[PDB]
């Protein structure tokens, strides 16, 4: 956006006013850091102003900190490491610039995911995101890049067979019937309404080159060109998390090898693992989650503390069902994260059964993991 | 946004999909025109993709056509004239590339604005917008440019005296009391919610360097760095449109001469008149309006046709009050536009008085102006 033209202004005159802001970007940005990085750019011309814009536009709420910045590029994380590195270290529990992310795509290293109590575990899912090397990320990508990402993705997905045979639904030419089926399948996405996403520029040209793919069994779902180039979900009613995770891993490997053959592998490096637009999703990008009925445990005074010790977190959803998933993303592997979900949920179901009988769970509260 | 990087893609691969669109941009853009202009840029790096983005994002509704493009720059209108010229010609009643806009800032050339019936005319207002030469327009301007626009504007406004003595209210440091006073004064603006405005990038860094100035008499109002660099309104209860227009003109002249002395005159040329972000506002940028009670005439079968013949238009607002203003912007002067409002409203009040008595108005229906 006229970077050499903006660089005619003094850094002070361009420096954002972040006095009311509560996000990770505003905590780290200083006048000196802005001055040092304002003249840099990635090979695709992504700038510091572009990385920080959503954090400038969205000061947020004192209760919760947002990240407040995006990568437009693989090399955004390097060119602007003096911004991203302290953000990453704060957001991801001390993960340092010299630390290494371990990736583990072997679902057989999972131990015991198959027997989660279906009276309590209503469903099991594992999701992640992926970027495709050679293309810039949604905040920045051109219509041509986004179209090339779609074409590669659909051709890969159309070639899968067996359990992974499926069909692609472009948002632009979706019929009302096809839309309505995807809504009550819970497979549809639409244009983001989040001001954090909109202010980053990722919703441009909507719905061009966005779409939905899913397999015939409706157990493996891919979203194309939404928040990241790809978002991949494996899901199942019940509690066979091991089977969900196998299908997740095998399905991703099949897409990965097609993309590698085309010279466009999944974006990855040994420091950050899989890179994606939002720094909070780095590493595994993985949210492995259950829906669990915790009628009694959710009322226990230590419910929040138990979740912390198990390194899990909850969001919203018969009766008092909770959407529980791993909190970690960077500095621990896909297997370790799903293992934490498996072990943690198994314990919390045991806790719930105890409270059903009026028995204390305090001896069951684990030490911090 | 990486223009040379986007220019590595073929023009076909970057060409927007506008098949579902109903805006002036989509009517004019062709593959050949996109290919010819995609590699151009203004001195501030504004590109064709930037001019058209809001029209790509907002296909709109079949009933009403939107413009679907913005200028980021004074020279956007020249660099991309092969896009803007046919849009302007369609939007502004045949106004050709070689035509000249006449500007007339002498309120004394108005004839007879003082005696509009106050039993029917509840209020009178004249608004316009202005851009400041040397700074890019809100879709594109940097925080430093926007801050410089504010500083120049406030210093000019703070120096006015007499009828035009006033005070500036920055949005960022506004107290609740100051806000609440401006709301029930009807002087406040906030962050735009229009997807047409948001998709153009003009709401970046909100509320930085936005604010409100008004005189002590609450009859002259200036908005800084909202849709355009300046939006200026003169208003009054009642029907002394001549006095509103005098105050409007004199207040603008006082701001104009300060800005000229600083080497930053109002942006203007002989072809387009005052230039602004939206092509529909070129020429005068002027919306001169009344609120009028037309209890009987608004029900007459020819109400819409009478408005057309008078070159006026209505929007929404005791009983059945209509917000009536001039439809023209480009190819006619400020005086001619307010004159059309004065003469047209006077006729429609006379029509209303006739219908109050059960008398026909057909002999009063004017020929097309």
């Amino acid at each position: 956006t006229h970077n050499k033209y903006k660089l005619n202004y003094k850094s002070e005159e361009e420096y954002p006013d972040l006095s009311k802001h509560n996000n990770h970007m505003a905590k780290v940005l200083t006048p000196d850091l802005y001055k040092k990085l304002r003249d840099k750019e990635t090979p695709s011309g992504f700038t510091l102003d572009d990385v920080i814009q959503t954090g400038v536009d969205n000061p947020g709420h004192p209760f919760i900190m947002t990240v407040g910045c995006v990568a437009g590029d693989e090399e955004s994380y390097t060119v602007f490491k003096d911004l991203f590195d302290p953000i990453i270290q704060d957001r991801h529990g001390g993960f340092k610039p010299t630390d290494k992310h371990k990736t583990d795509l072997n679902h057989e290293n999972l131990k015991g995911g198959d027997d989660l109590d279906p009276h309590y575990v209503l469903s099991s899912r594992v999701r992640t995101g992926r970027s495709i090397k050679g293309y810039t990320l949604p905040p920045h990508c051109s219509r041509g890049e986004r179209r090339a990402v779609e074409k590669l993705s659909v051709e890969a997905l159309n070639s899968l067979t067996g359990e992974f045979k499926g069909k692609y639904y472009p948002l632009k030419s979706m019929t009302e019937q096809e839309q309505q089926q995807l809504i009550d399948d819970h497979f549809l996405f639409d244009k983001p309404v989040s001001p954090l996403l909109l202010a980053s520029g990722m919703a441009r040209d909507w719905p061009d080159a966005r779409g939905i793919w899913h397999n015939d069994n409706k157990s493996f779902l891919v979203w194309v060109n939404e928040e990241d180039h790809l978002r991949v979900i494996s899901m199942e009613k019940g509690g066979n998390m091991k089977e969900v995770f196998r299908r997740f891993c095998v399905g991703l490997q099949k897409i990965e090898e097609i993309f590698k053959k085309a010279g466009h592998p999944f974006m990855w490096n040994e420091h950050l693992g899989y890179v994606l637009t939002c720094p909070s999703n780095l590493g595994t990008g993985l949210r492995g989650g259950v829906h669990v009925k915790l009628a009694h445990l959710s009322k226990h005074p230590k419910f929040e503390e138990i979740l912390t010790r198990l390194r899990l977190q909850k969001r919203g959803t018969v009766g008092s069902v909770f959407d529980i998933s791993n909190a970690d993303r960077l500095g621990s592997s896909e297997v370790e994260q799903v293992q934490l979900v498996v072990d943690g949920v198994k314990l919390m179901v045991e806790m719930e059964k105890k409270l059903e009988k009026g028995q204390s769970i305090d001896d069951m509260i684990p030490a911090q993991k």
